DNA sequence: CGTCCAATGACAG
DNA sequence: CTGTCATTG
């Protein structure tokens, strides 16, 4: 019927508590909330080591001890020293950003994440919850959550339907569960060779992850501002501009509007469509295809992008500066890791725009570091390509990597028209997009496309570039061929995405597929190359300076009864890596940053870190040996 | 019938 | 509760 356990009595039961407590290795945690949402409310956390029964920590109900027992928990949930033993929560880093900054206790011990360890087994799984796992894992014990009927987060985050359960029950029994289940995992995962890959390389990830979840990132509501009225300027004008050849009672958000100066006055057609169709027309024709373009592009620029920008936005009093704070993610099926409250990682690139007398805009501009610091960028140089090339054993790509300079601008200066340079942005994205394309096997037709070719003469291009690197197309079959033995492909780290679809009689699904092997693998290896750049990065920065952690761990200092120095976590471009850092350790920063992501793993070729650095999103780059 | 990959969101019935 | 289109990587 019924096993738990309230930890007060006096003193003894809760000193046999932690004498019992102190001398374990692995155990599992979870807490619990009720209201007023940050928060500081929290009824208790909860403790499991295993069995029915469960322990439960509050903040009958008998009184000797206040403040102790909230030291004998610092005590207990950290690493004296050289003592190593890990811990386990549903999911990890809002249940450590409860722990920071509502209680003020930083968790630092071994970290085991069981939904992140349900994703290493299928990256295509869909965000695992509880009733789900206790479902596929610890089957006997699973009727008991049915009296809840909460599943998303963890049971704290669940407090509305747990509400009338609400109490130390949920932290309780999620904490049970979850060290059950947890310890299935494991098993599962030793039962495989992952466990070295999930416990020393990917919960790291989930921690460097949610220290940064916490320091957010900071932002300028005045740049915002001004550049927001640029646009206006510009949609306005864009207006007049383009109502200037006739205009009849436009209005462009309308795409039936359109459809009367579109189908009218052009007539060149080959509900109808837009997209793809006026790009073609953007190439060629100069009557104001493209102020569809500029437009459109404006209108994602400012309701898509400045808007929650605006709206979510925080201030960090500690700071002085107002920041956002976005989420990690990870779950993609390659091992790429994303982010949202907003997402940030898709936000605008840089573009000119005309009113000689120019201008250009940046939306990212508009993110700045802390008054005495700068930002410092981290980027790959084409690394995904010298993965490929590291497998493939192509000594060509190689030797054509090792030399020339961003041979996307070479390609463009052959393509569209002969340039040696001067090849705009979106021209050399385009290039890129185009590029990349073709080496996971874009079709034939589509290449064609977005070059503006004809068909046959794109297909002998492909056939050209497969003429041109046999070692490619060699691994790639070699790989297909590979995926149908087995079922499934495998990065780097020996992390593996099964594919289902690859065995499949339907043409497109196999296709589709067939491509899906290769990025997966290449994309998937550049991910895991990446995780293992930032937790190096932070493994360092962590016990090589004496300050502190990051910005939530101030909110900690004010929860637990000065300057600004270090560096700290902010974003990923996934080739990019991204730090605020004092103008004082630039320099110091720069050159661990550098050393780690070289120091990742060592491989065929050298991987070659361009670090940029400088004041808020737009920046130089040198540095001198 | 749909043949770059991976992400995130508004939009529509 | 699905597939498009916009951007980034
Ligand atoms: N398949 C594909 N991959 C892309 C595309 N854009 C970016 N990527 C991948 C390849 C490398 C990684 C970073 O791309 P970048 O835009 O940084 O291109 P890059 O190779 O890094 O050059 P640079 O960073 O100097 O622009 O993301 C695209 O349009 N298609
Ligand atoms: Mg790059």
């Amino acid at each position: 019927s019924l096993s738990i356990i309230d930890v007060a009595s006096d003193q003894n039961l809760f000193q046999t508590f932690i004498k019992e407590w102190r001398c374990k290795k692995r155990f599992s945690i979870s807490l619990a909330c009720e209201k007023i949402r940050d928060d500081t409310l929290v009824v208790g956390l909860a403790v499991c080591w295993g069995g029915r029964d469960a322990y439960y920590f509050s903040l009958l109900d008998p009184s000797l001890t206040l403040k102790d027992r909230m030291w004998y928990l610092q005590s207990c949930l950290r690493k004296e020293s050289d003592k190593e033993c890990s811990v386990v929560i549903y999911d990890f880093i809002q249940s450590y950003k409860i722990l920071l900054l509502s209680c003020g206790i930083s968790l630092e011990q071994s970290y085991e994440d069981p939904k992140v360890a349900c994703w290493l087994l299928d990256p295509d799984s869909q965000e695992p919850t509880l009733h789900s796992i206790v479902t596929s894992f610890l089957p006997h014990e699973l009727p008991l959550l049915e009296g809840m009927e909460t599943s998303q987060g963890i049971q704290s985050l669940g407090l509305n339907a747990g509400s009338e359960h609400s109490g130390r029950y949920r932290a309780s029994v999620e904490s049970i569960l979850i060290f059950n289940s947890m310890n299935q995992l494991n098993s599962l995962l030793q039962k495989e060779n992952l466990q070295d890959v999930f416990r020393k390389v990917e919960m790291p990830s989930q921690y460097c992850l949610a220290l940064l979840e916490l320091n957010g990132i900071g932002f300028s509501t005045a740049e915002c501002e001004s550049q927001k009225h640029i646009m206006q300027a510009k949609l306005d004008a864009i207006e007049t501009q383009a109502y200037q050849l006739a205009g009849h009672s436009f209005s462009f958000t309308s795409s039936d509007d359109i459809a009367e100066v579109l189908f009218l006055e052009l007539k060149l057609p080959p509900q109808f469509s837009t997209s793809k169709d006026v790009l073609n027309k953007l190439k060629a024709l100069h009557p104001l295809p493209g102020l569809i373009l500029e437009w459109r592009r404006i209108t994602n620029a400012i309701t898509k992008v400045v808007f929650p920008l605006q709206r979510e936005k925080c201030l960090n009093p500690f700071l002085g500066m107002e920041r956002i704070y976005p989420v990690s993610q990870s779950h993609t099926a390659t091992g790429r890791i994303t982010f949202t409250e907003p997402n940030i990682q898709n936000v605008p690139r840089d573009f000119e725009i005309k009113m000689g007398m120019p201008f250009s805009i940046s939306m990212r501009h508009a993110f700045v570091p802390f008054p005495g610091g700068s930002i410092l960028a981290a980027d790959y140089s084409q690394l995904e390509l010298r993965i490929l090339a590291h497998l493939s054993h192509d000594r060509r790509l190689i030797q054509v990597l090792n030399t020339g300079a961003d041979v996307f601008r070479s390609i463009a200066a052959e393509w569209k028209m002969i340039e040696p340079e001067s090849v705009g942005d979106d021209l050399r994205q385009q290039a890129k997009q185009i590029c990349y394309g073709i080496i996971y096997g874009m079709g034939a037709k589509s290449l064609g496309e977005q070059m503006g070719i004809k068909e046959n003469d794109a297909a002998c291009y492909i056939d050209s570039f497969k003429s041109r690197y046999t070692g490619i197309n060699q691994f790639m079959t070699e790989t297909v061929k590979n995926c149908k033995r087995d079922g499934f492909v495998q990065t780097i780290l020996g992390r593996r995405r099964y594919l289902p679809g690859i065995k499949d009689n339907n043409p497109y699904r196999k296709a589709h597929a067939e491509r899906q092997a290769i990025n997966t693998i290449v994309q998937g290896s550049a991910a895991d190359i990446v995780k293992i750049a930032t937790v190096n990065i932070q493994k360092q920065l962590e016990t090589f300076h004496s300050t502190f952690k990051s910005h939530g761990h101030r909110e900690g200092m004010l929860q637990s009864d000065c300057p600004i120095r270090g560096g700290f976590f902010i974003l990923q471009l996934h080739d990019e890596l991204l730090y605020e850092v004092a103008e004082e350790d630039v320099v110091q920063v720069a050159q661990i940053v550098k050393n780690e992501m070289e120091s990742a793993v060592k491989l065929s070729v050298k991987l070659k870190v361009k670090v940029k650095i400088g004041a808020s999103w737009g920046e130089l780059k040198d540095f001198d040996v």
